């Protein structure tokens, strides 16, 4: 049966993982489908109470990962060995045996959501909550879900797809709409001048960097367009645009005003605004229209036990107007409907965990993630129908096993430009939640800036996460150069297609805190792989702290190493799988230098702190004995590989023929040099260098007409 009780432990492919399982936890492989290859983990109690706690088993001597929320909003990393490292609030563990890898799920059930925590007799608990005193259970079934295999992604995914045939209540990321910003460089006005945001500073943001060359194609309007006041925490006063947001002459006008000259006389294809899941921060004012009633956050122990800050916030404090479950529809309806008649494409939707502290007497955290849920997935599809939704503070299990419909989630924390504890942590974060929350929606990595000590680190990473990519640069402070490698002049980007995830090889090394490890982050484009390098050592979450801090490292620069499998699915890239050797063209992008490299052999790289690489991973074809080649992409550009959007090998004829969009210099990895090299039938200049291997030569113009793409002769 491959997972296991018996006598007291929990056995995985005839290894034991935990001992000392309670008598009162009881296991199940049955659901819809439903004999399932892993096992529903519950419980039996002797009392109804809206809240358990229950050991699992002992945990000792097995390496683990886990994403846990170090605040309401927000998970990050955890590794380990042993039970008692597991945090409050662990979210989804992973645990490798020594080849075998588990996953623990915890799940909604009911009215209950479930999380794990550790404990100091290395126990792995499961705690199970309702949020609300009036919603009582004293069993459980399918709280937890626990799934093994022998490939640690396809592991995670296959067990949420076994949950999702269970609950039916979520799709998978790759069964969902992505919004079209998402193919398309943006800008974001919350950095850039945070809730004094006006007109006049959307308007010039946008104009200033189009003036350099890279447009941006989707703005998001943050916090600060909406009529807010205070009764010192600001509540939502009426659904429509503030002054600032009001044509100057024509007070009536609008957002509409803003919209219309962003998309008509800017260029711009989407307009986005934010908005909380309750309207502002304080919610909505209390009134009839709405239903809103003032309520206070309660506070659930692990929560509060990772953030006691938590505690004394202002929306703790001060509470929330809470619109009505029977109005909220109505709610986001009508703020929604003007909006889009107004011209706006979507919603940045944030604040969104709150609602798991106000179920008060309304069926708890989960009936009211699901229901605000609903009512906005409704008023999306109405009035954002390119799916215009991006997530925001929403690492809550409540609302990741809702999510029937949203497709793109912020992955961590906001970026911090002023923060230097940040950086590390950041791409840390975005790379670890993604492994989770990338099975659910699609990772965006969140904003950052082009003038920065960190904006390359920052950049590159956006480059491979998968996920959109825009800025939060003031008006005029720009670099055009380094914007110049994520964005094309149309504002197209090349966005890879997948969640960027830590390589197998980093899943269990904590590499912002072992003092040891450089973190690998790995995609896939069509026909290349990309694989990014980072040293994030020296900072992360303190357990007795509490709080992001730096940390002792025993020295600036380490040493890894990288091969072409590191990339985890590099195969799908190889127009010839089975027959493949695994050898791999493999591009240094800051280096600028290609080398080859066999089938397993590492090549050594090494990094100080904040510091990175990123390495284009091509699998190379060979045509015939001495004549092999792997396309590299737009070389000059971070994701270089995405660029390549055909490619068929023509051994008959020696000849490679690709599509490739975009423009700028183009390179290729061949074992002899060219004859010709063809761009829309005709022959260009080339450079080849013998010693590498690297062919290049310029796409002048983005593909113009009915071309859509280049078309490209290789002839060798």
């Amino acid at each position: 049966p491959a997972v296991r009780i018996s006598d007291g432990n929990l056995i995985i492919k005839n290894r034991t993982i935990l001992t000392g399982v309670p008598d009162n936890v009881i296991t199940t492989s049955a659901s819809e489908a439903g004999p399932v290859e892993g096992v529903f983990v519950g419980a039996v109690f002797n009392k109804e109470e809206s809240k358990h706690i229950v050991p699992i088993g002992t945990l000792r001597n097995s390496r683990f990962m886990s994403c846990f929320r170090f605040k309401l909003w927000w998970m990050a990393q955890r590794m380990g060995e042993m039970g008692r490292d597991i945090p409050y609030e662990t979210q989804f563990l992973l645990v490798e045996s020594n080849k075998v890898y588990t996953v623990f799920l915890p799940l909604i059930e009911g009215s209950f959501r479930s999380c794990l925590q550790g404990n100091v007799n290395d126990e792995v608990e499961l705690c199970l909550e309702s949020g609300d005193v009036d919603t009582k259970r004293s069993s459980f079934t399918h709280s937890l879900y626990i799934h093994a295999g022998t490939d640690p992604f396809q592991t995670i995914t296959d067990a949420i797809r076994t949950v999702k045939l269970h609950l039916n209540s979520f799709r998978q990321r790759h069964e969902k709409k992505l919004p079209g910003i998402v193919d398309y460089f943006g800008w974001c006005t919350w950095d850039a001048f945070y809730q004094e945001v006006t007109q006049e500073g959307v308007e010039a943001g946008l104009k200033s960097l189009a003036a350099g060359g890279t447009p941006p194609k989707f703005v998001i309007i943050d916090d600060g367009w909406q009529s807010v006041e205070r009764d010192p925490i600001f509540r939502l006063t009426g659904i429509k645009e503030n002054e600032k947001f009001k044509k100057k002459d024509d007070p009536n006008v609008g957002i509409k005003n803003i919209v219309k000259i962003a998309k008509e006389k800017h260029g711009l294809r989407y307009v986005y605004v934010w908005h909380a899941i309750t309207g502002y921060w304080g919610g909505v004012r209390p009134g009839e229209e709405y239903g809103s009633v003032m309520k206070y956050p309660n506070m659930s122990k692990g929560v509060v036990e990772n953030d006691p800050t938590w505690k004394t916030d202002v929306m703790t404090l001060q509470g929330l107007g809470l619109v009505s479950p029977k109005k909220v529809y109505k709610f986001y309806n009508e703020l929604h409907s003007y909006l889009a008649d107004a011209g706006v494409d979507g919603v940045k939707v944030a604040v969104q965990c709150v609602l798991e502290t106000l179920g008060g007497g309304l069926g708890g955290r989960v009936e009211l993630t699901r229901q605000f849920h609903q009512a906005l997935d409704s008023s999306v599809a109405k009035n954002f129908p390119d799916n215009g939704c991006i997530a925001c503070m929403s690492h809550n299990t409540d609302a990741l096993y809702c999510s029937k419909q949203a497709a793109v989630i912020r992955a961590s924390d906001d970026f911090y430009p002023r923060d230097p504890v940040s950086h590390t942590i950041h791409i840390a974060s975005v790379a670890y939640n993604s492994v989770f929350l990338g099975e659910f929606m699609q990772p965006d990595w969140d904003m950052f800036h082009s003038v920065h000590p960190a904006a390359e680190y920052h950049a590159s990473a956006r480059a491979i996460s998968g996920g959109p990519l825009y800025v939060s640069d003031s008006p005029g402070k720009h670099n055009f150069e380094l914007l110049r490698k994520l964005v094309l002049p149309d504002g197209s980007i090349l966005r890879a297609r997948l969640p960027g995830r830590p390589t197998r090889d980093c899943l269990f090394a904590d590499p912002a805190r072992d003092g040891v490890s450089l973190l690998k982050i790995w995609n896939m484009n069509k026909y290349t792989g990309v694989l990014g390098v980072y040293n994030c050592q020296g900072a992360a979450w303190s357990s007795t702290e509490r709080k992001n801090i730096f940390h002792q490292t025993k020295t600036d620069s380490l040493t890894g190493s990288i091969r072409g499998r590191d990339v985890h699915s590099i195969s799908e890239a190889s127009t010839d799988p089975t027959t493949w050797n695994g050898d791999c063209a493999v591009y240094s992008q800051s280096r600028g230098e290609l080398i080859v490299m066999p089938y397993n052999v590492s090549l050594p790289v090494s990094l100080k702190i904040r510091e990175h690489e990123i390495f284009t991973v091509s699998p190379i074809s060979h045509l015939v004995d001495g004549v092999s080649f792997a396309p590299i992409g737009l070389v000059n550009m971070y994701n270089s590989g995405g660029a390549i959007e055909g490619l068929r090998y023509e051994a008959e004829k020696m000849k490679v023929v690709m599509e490739v969009k975009g423009c700028g210099k183009f390179g290729s990895y061949s074992s002899v040099k060219p004859k010709r090299c063809v761009v829309e039938s005709n022959e260009i200049a080339f450079e080849y260098d013998s010693s590498s291997g690297l062919v290049t030569f310029e796409l002048d113009k983005m593909p113009i007409e009915n071309k859509r793409f280049h078309l490209i002769q290789v002839e060798l």
